[PDB]
């Protein structure tokens, strides 16, 4: 629990001190189904950022519960995504193992 907690505040506050203080940023700890299969979201994209355009309830991603429609992709087991070209992010994605951290932001206010 220890490890686990400071492991996950560490990658919240890498990725803190990337965005500022316009996002929040979510970590989201994903099981995918089998290795075969992917994380159950579909994708939207601009020039240099990738967002989850749906979550299915049935998939990975929506058993996690915690990324939503809208949010946008950062870093995937280490791997960072924020930048890439639309190949690059999508080859990391299906590439990815069983068991995916997942590290995504959204606009917020206070």
């Amino acid at each position: 629990s220890a490890e686990d907690v400071q492991q996950e505040a560490a990658l919240l506050t890498k990725w803190q001190r990337i965005m500022g203080i316009n996002y929040e940023i979510v970590v989201a700890h994903v099981s995918k189904f089998s290795e075969n299969s992917g994380l159950g979201i579909s994708l939207e994209a601009t020039v240099g950022h990738h967002f989850i355009r749906s979550v299915l309830p049935e998939g990975p991603v929506g058993h996690s519960g915690k990324l939503f429609s809208g949010d946008e992709l950062l870093e995937v087991n280490g791997i960072n995504l924020l930048g890439e070209n639309h190949q690059d992010v999508v080859n990391i994605l299906k590439e990815l193992p069983i068991d995916v951290t997942m590290v995504c932001c959204r606009r917020t206010v206070p």
